Parts: structure tokens; sequence; C-alpha cells
């Protein structure tokens, strides 16, 4: 809605996306999934220049703390509670939905807030997002399905 | 299973506890729901003092780095994307709900875990996890249930 509470969305989603793709990162390299890791690197780094750039913006003002939930990644599938992630299919698509998530909080909030600059940034972040959901189904399309046992 | 893995469970359950705790009562306050928000202020009270224990067990170890689906709390509801847990029924209802999942960690632990400190820690945190679960039991009991709207 307000710049200030968009400006915090997005920081918190970038500093979540971060901290998840290091660990999806740490997860593939661990078993020797080279591709993938490399895939989730780069994602962590764009997170970390991504959110540079909105944290100079933040600069200029007072930002509400946000609630976990309106920024954290969806927990994944819970079986057996312990792993799953470690195969690449399942990373793609758990890092995909939660690339999904965050460009609809831009594309709901670049459509629902009056104020121009919420408007043009919502719009480029949802763009540039969009880009990352369409990179991602092409890995999973190229990635061998996993059978268990 | 080891020991060094049960420290650095338990004390990441604490740390998120602690946070999710002091999130809910904020919550509670800032709607008034005095009473409510004063058990999430003691529920943050008894995981850092907890989480102290914790940590002065871990000093001897070497603790391995945690992912975080192994202690977050599961995400709540998510309608509709954005509310819900503002109201008391349920924020105890949600709080609960991952009492109960750290319980079952502890449970599982001293149960499967040959190292005996593991299951002498494991059965108590256990037991007080679970009276964590029955005193949120007899809130929500009385606690009146809201209309949508
Ligand atoms: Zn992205
Ligand atoms: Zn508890």
């Amino acid at each position: 809605y307000t710049l200030a509470e968009f400006l915090a969305h997005a920081i918190a989603l970038e500093t979540e996306a971060a901290e998840r793709y290091v660990e999806l990162a740490d997860m593939m390299e661990a078993h020797n999934n080279l591709d993938t890791a490399t895939v989730f690197r780069d994602m962590a780094r764009f997170s970390t220049l991504h959110g540079d750039e909105i944290k100079q913006r933040s600069r200029a003002l007072e930002l509400p703390k946000l609630m976990s939930w309106q920024y954290r990644w969806k927990t994944p599938p819970e079986v057996g509670d312990e792993h799953y992630l470690m195969t690449p299919y399942h990373a793609l698509r758990y890092a995909r939905d939660n690339e999904i998530r965050g460009m609809e909080y831009y594309k709901e909030a670049a459509a629902n807030s009056a104020d121009p600059e919420v408007k043009r940034l919502g719009a480029d972040f949802a763009a540039e997002e969009a880009e990352h959901v369409v990179a991602l189904d092409k890995w999973i399309e190229k990635t061998p399905r996993p059978s268990i046992t």
C-alpha cells in the first residue's frame, strides 16, 4: 500500500530469498547437484544486489516492522517431518512456489496502491520476478523426476 | 539424534518460539486483547530462560547449522494472503499447533536416540512442552469464537 510499507515488504522478501537460496544451494552442493546449486547461488546473489537497491531507497523512510507471515517462504511439504528437498526437482519447485508468491505480492501492490511509485516499482519488480519463474520452469523441464524408496 | 544435533534443534526451536510469541503478544496488545497478549509474553519469557539453559549446555559442543524447515513454525492459514491471526482464538490455536510440533520433536528424539542425555533431555523437554499444550487448551476453551464478515 504506502511506499514505506512496500519497501518494507520488498526488503523482507529479499532478505528472506537470500537466506533460503543459500540454504538450497548448500544442500544441492552437498549432494553434488552442482548445476542446480549454481542456479541457487545466482538467485541468492540477485537477492543481495536487489536488496541493496531497496535498502538505498528505504533510507528516506521510517519502515514498519512486518510480521513473519508477511514475507517468509511457505514451509515445504511436511514429510516424514524430516530428505525431500535434497532432490533437485523438489528444491526447484519449492523455490518456484515462493518466487510466484513474491511476484504476486508485487503485482497486487502495483494494482491496489494509489502511490505512483508503488505502482512503478511494483510493476518493475513483478516483471523481474516473473522472469525468475519462467527460468525455474525451464529448469524443472530439464530436471529428471526422482523416485522414493 | 546426537547430543550436538539435539541441542542445535532445541536452541533453534527456542529462538524461533521467542520471536513468534513476541510477535503474537504485540498483535494481541495492539487490538487490546490484554489477557492473551500476557499469555504470549509469559511464553516468550519461558523461551528466553530455557534457551539460555540450552545455550549453556551447548558451549561444550560444535553445533550443526540447521535448515530453516527443521525448526521454523509452520506458516499459518494463507487467507486472503493477508487479519486472521489478530483474533485471540486463531493466535492461540496457531501457537498451540507449533507447541505440539516442538513436543513431538522432543519425544521422537528421546525415543530414537541412543545417547542417554538426549533421552533424558528429550523426555524432560517433551513433558514441559506438553504442559504448554494443556495450558493453551484451557485458554482456547474459555476464548470466544470470532465471526468473519
Ligand atoms: Zn525472484
Ligand atoms: Zn512450549
